[PDB]
């Protein structure tokens, strides 16, 4: 796979964010669009890294052929940017997998809880009753 190095417009947008709790491994990861796109999905034994990758993975699945994905994760930013051909962990594999099957991916970085619109909707679904 290869990364667009700018958005895809008219392409649907994910916000993806992830929160999880240290004290008891919960987490969530979901995402919201700019089409009015919701998804939450709880989480069981996992970290914040964890609840980002599955974040992601999930955009990658509901959205269509050309994606614009907008995380908040330096970490798995750099797993994506480095494109690796296969991973030890399963859930970045699958992402991989999904990456090859797309037409056109963007993703993009923003800093968390700078008062980006999408990136911030997004934290509050996904870290209520967790953080
Ligand atoms: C401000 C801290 C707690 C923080 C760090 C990193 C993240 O990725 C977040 O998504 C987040 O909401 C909060
Ligand atoms: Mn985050
Ligand atoms: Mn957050």
């Amino acid at each position: 796979y290869q990364l667009e190095k700018e958005p895809i417009v008219g392409a649907e947008t994910f916000y993806v964010d992830g929160a999880a709790n240290r004290e008891t491994k919960l987490g969530k990861a979901g995402y919201v669009t700019n089409k009015g796109r919701q998804k939450v999905v709880p989480l069981t034994n996992t970290t914040n890294q964890k609840t980002e990758l599955q974040a992601i993975y999930l955009a990658l699945q509901d959205s269509g052929l050309e994606v614009n994905i907008v995380t908040d994760s330096q970490y798995a930013l750099g797993i994506i940017q480095a494109q690796p051909d296969k991973s030890e962990s399963e859930l970045v594999n699958q992402i991989i997998e999904q990456l090859i099957k797309k037409e056109k991916v963007y993703l993009a970085w923003v800093p968390a809880h700078k008062g980006i619109g999408g990136n911030e909707q997004v934290d509050k679904l996904v870290s209520a009753g967790i953080r």
